[PDB]
């Protein structure tokens, strides 16, 4: 039993004014669209699903663009995201925004390098993403990946 917190208030005032607009992967190499969403895989709470074509897997490198809108401005935005396969944490990745002015809108580039079968990958891998600004966590995030 605590107070909720200046900062519990802040991380809940930054998720409710957090959106992402869309989400897509390229093929590094070529630069044609693999995939696109629209649907806000960042929302915490939901158990999140992503279906990428399985030609994805033969790739070197993707480059994912995500475009995201926050009424609330925030010092450092970025993303912890830990790639598991059944309880194993495969990957860790780390990207950084930077300063998000508030009610604004961006749009912001990674690229990820190809670090097994689509056959067994296929519904076994999750990414969890924690979206932070600076040291504040704001949320929590789970996606189940299929290679169809
Ligand atoms: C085994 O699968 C692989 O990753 C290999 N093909 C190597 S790499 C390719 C990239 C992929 C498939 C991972 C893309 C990531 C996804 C679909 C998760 C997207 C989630 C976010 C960007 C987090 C959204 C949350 C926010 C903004 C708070």
């Amino acid at each position: 039993g605590s107070e909720f917190s200046a900062k519990d208030e802040r991380a809940r005032e930054i998720l409710r004014g957090f959106k992402l607009n869309w989400m897509n992967l390229r093929d590094a190499e070529t630069g044609k669209i693999l995939w696109q969403g629209t649907e806000d895989l960042s929302v915490p709470g939901v158990e999140h699903e992503a279906r990428v074509p399985k030609k994805i897997l033969k790739c070197k490198a993707v480059s994912r663009e995500l475009n995201f809108s926050s009424t609330e401005q925030m010092e450092k935005f970025r993303l912890e995201q830990k790639v598991y396969f059944k309880g194993q944490c495969l990957e860790e990745w780390f990207f950084e925004f930077g300063f998000v002015i508030p009610n604004s809108t961006n749009t912001w580039q990674s690229l990820i390098e190809a670090a097994m079968p689509a056959s067994v990958l296929t519904g076994n891998v999750i990414i969890e993403t924690k979206f932070f600004d600076d040291d504040l966590l704001v949320s929590t995030s789970r996606v189940r990946l299929f290679y169809v």
